[PDB]
């Protein structure tokens, strides 16, 4: 086969082949600064040498604390080239979380800038990375070697998820069952390196020989700045949370921007419903760009299912995550003796080459979350199979509570609220009214350009749910509060009340 993705079994071999084949093509751009594949390959070989001198060796975990930029990408390639795995430290981590991640992962070196009080002293500064830029530049990693460790909160200790070269290659090989990508695409590098969305951004581009466009620091604050850059730089593929997409849509429409240069907008990370999509579709249609809902988890290498948005999607009030990539086996499992009857809601279980080995030094947890039956991962997500095989996403599986004589599925209440045409987000929690009087309450976000009263929402819910599942109060918020890992911050919401 001529296909580099099918032919290579690790990311370093893949990158090296893509680069060597057409080394003058642009791999990475930052403003007007264009870095060719050949240049990037040599640059990262040089930085790898610097890491070798710091004792970095195959199997090592090397911390990475940098904002998404050219140097950070060079650093990633260098770490991988040393046969090591990178451990991204979110710049906006509380100091305690960073301390734990470094300790837990046994990071033996850090590249970039150490957070204040950082315990790792073996440091390759960003400046040293830049120094290597235009210089001349070991077996390299194998398929079963770790490429990165990304930590996912849930509360408890953050769980380290080691993902192998083979895991990522499985994802990259699955992508073309859904997407038409080529070396002429330009991908925006946007997400924090500590979020696995960035793994998809980086390797989506590199695996296809495309250009990775860095969002400049000046453009990092507003959707207007974001749009200016993606349009100016001829970006064809962007990746967004549904939340970010709301802001993008509003800026595009109000600013009269031309978005038709985009080929794909790819969603991940949150429940996607039609009210979040209808305004973009109204202005821009669904062809240029194509919109694709992606569902995935750190533990199964970024993405698991995709659903390309269609007119049909816009005409229904639920959330559809679509069909699983070819590597996956799936089960929808009840409590019980497991498998549910088609159409019924249960926990999604996943199998296949995209599954991580398990958590880092968490034998207890791994055994539970990665059971054998064929090895599976229990997503902790509730879904239901549609008549045609696509999955609808219901909610998280740990949201049942006990209240006033009932077991209550908070996820079902949230889903019912999300069915309202003028709601784009919602969180249901329990709070105290009178002492000894606890009740369901719902914080929600109105569709831009709409205003829905508590009374109207109560009336909406009356048609869908029994009275014991009715929120007692509603609270409109500009947006829901979010963690840096977030995603909605379910705990901060309770505080907003
Ligand atoms: N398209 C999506 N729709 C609904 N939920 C999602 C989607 N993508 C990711 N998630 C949620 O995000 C979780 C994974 O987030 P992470 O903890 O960062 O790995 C999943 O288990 C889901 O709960
Ligand atoms: C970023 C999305 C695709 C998923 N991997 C997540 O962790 O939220």
């Amino acid at each position: 086969t001529s296909d580099p993705i099918a032919r290579n079994s690790d990311l370093v071999s893949l990158f090296r082949e893509v680069a060597a084949t057409a080394p003058e093509r642009t791999a990475l751009s930052a403003e007007d600064d264009r870095i060719s594949y050949g240049r990037l390959d040599a640059w990262s070989d040089a930085v790898a040498r610097t890491l070798l001198a710091e004792g970095v060796r195959p199997g090592d975990r090397v911390a990475l604390r940098m904002s998404p930029g050219a140097e950070a990408i060079v650093a990633i390639l260098a770490i991988l080239k040393c046969g090591a795995a990178y451990v991204p430290v979110d710049l906006r981590n509380p100091v305690s979380r960073s301390d734990f991640i470094l300790a837990d992962s046994g990071a033996s070196a850090l590249i970039g800038e150490p957070h204040e009080g950082c315990a790792v002293t073996r440091v390759v500064r960003t400046a040293a990375v830049a120094e290597c830029k235009d210089a001349e530049p070991a077996p390299g990693p194998g398929a079963e070697d770790m490429a990165y460790v990304i930590y996912t909160s849930g509360t408890g200790n953050p769980k380290g998820v080691p993902v192998r070269h083979a895991n990522v290659l499985a994802l990259l090989a699955g992508a073309p069952s859904v997407f038409d990508f080529s070396g002429d695409d330009r991908w925006l590098l946007f997400h924090s390196l500590s979020f696995d969305f960035s793994v998809w951004e980086i390797w989506g581009a590199f695996s296809t020989g495309a250009e990775l466009v860095v969002l400049p620091h000046w453009a990092a604050r507003t959707p207007e700045q974001y749009l200016a850059v993606i349009i100016d730089r001829g970006v064809t593929v962007i990746n967004q949370t549904p939340t970010a997409f709301l802001a993008l849509t509003e800026a595009a429409v109000r600013g009269g921007r031309d978005v038709s240069g985009l080929r794909y907008v790819i969603f991940g990370g949150e429940k996607l419903t039609a009210p979040m999509l209808r305004p973009w579709a109204k202005a821009f249609g669904l062809d240029r760009p194509r919109l694709v809902n992606g569902y995935g988890i750190t533990e199964t290498t970024v993405f698991t299912t995709f659903e390309e948005i269609t007119e049909a999607y816009l005409a229904q009030d639920a959330s559809i995550i679509g069909r699983a990539l070819p590597s996956f086996g799936t089960r929808v499992v009840g409590d019980d003796g497991r498998d549910v009857a088609p159409g019924e809601t249960g926990e999604l279980w996943l199998s296949g080459a995209q599954l991580a080995e398990g958590y880092l030094r968490r034998p207890e947890l791994t055994a539970e979350k990665f059971p054998e039956v064929v090895r599976y991962y229990r997503t902790g997500d509730l879904v239901s199979e549609l008549p045609d095989g696509r999955f609808a996403y219901e909610g998280r599986a740990d949201l049942q509570i006990k209240l006033r004589g009932y077991r209550i599925e908070l996820s079902d209440i949230e889903t019912a609220v999300r069915r309202h045409d003028d709601v784009v987000d919602a969180v249901v929690t329990v709070r105290e009214f009178k002492p000894g009087d606890l009740r369901l309450v719902c914080a929600y976000v109105a569709r831009e350009g709409s205003a829905t009263t508590a009374r109207e929402l109560r009336n909406h819910i009356k048609t869908l749910l029994p009275a014991y599942m009715h929120p007692a109060r509603y609270l409109p918020l500009p947006g829901l509060p979010r963690t840096v890992n977030g995603k909605v911050d379910r705990a901060a919401v309770a505080r907003s009340w």
